[PDB]
């Protein structure tokens, strides 16, 4: 990526818990700032993993966790869709592509720190 | 939880993993029974240093955050001390460990 590194140790979680991880580890939910940032974030993972970025408090309107509006998005096609009784959370799936899921759900934790 | 932990970091020799695992506040990964061998194994994938050595004194390893080991799963004849000298210990082929030197490149794994 050249500004920061991933850890994870492929533990599946809801995203309450991949934050309370990685706060315990001193670092932040993954978060892809550029599409080579997305690569790395996918192959460290390797399933599918969490992202530092929810539309909990403006539906529709993505956030990064750290603050800010989402810049750079990878979005699967008809995503995102706040499917059901809405997905508020997002994940990196096949191809590195994006859903948005309930926060909920348990995906893999995965941490950055700066390089 | 799952308590090792791996980056996207390429290989490296025991000291830049040493340095990693204390950037991030943690240890090099130390497995202290079978059950931890083989999660280790796993999160690695390739051939990982553990937090075991025996620079202190020769042929006495001992975990890098003290004291003698009370778990090991060496390869029949290891700790064999190669050539010049292994004093650094790798988790290899089926979660047995082989020291090997530690100058030499392999995956970086922390534990908290
Ligand atoms: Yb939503
Ligand atoms: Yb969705
Ligand atoms: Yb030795
Ligand atoms: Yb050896």
């Amino acid at each position: 990526s050249g500004k920061k590194f991933f850890v994870t140790n492929h533990e599946r979680m809801p995203f309450s818990k991949v934050k309370a991880l990685c706060s315990e580890l001193r670092g932040t939910v993954a978060i892809p700032r550029n599409a080579e940032e997305n690569k790395a974030i996918q192959e460290v993972a390797k399933t599918s993993a969490f992202l530092g970025i929810t539309d909990e408090v403006t539906e529709g309107q993505f956030m990064y966790v750290t603050g800010g509006r989402l810049t750079y998005s990878n979005w699967k096609k008809d995503e995102p869709n706040d499917h059901g009784s809405g997905e508020d959370c997002v994940t990196i799936v096949d191809n590195g592509l994006w859903n948005d899921i309930s926060c909920q759900a348990s995906h893999t934790a995965v941490c950055e720190f700066p390089a």
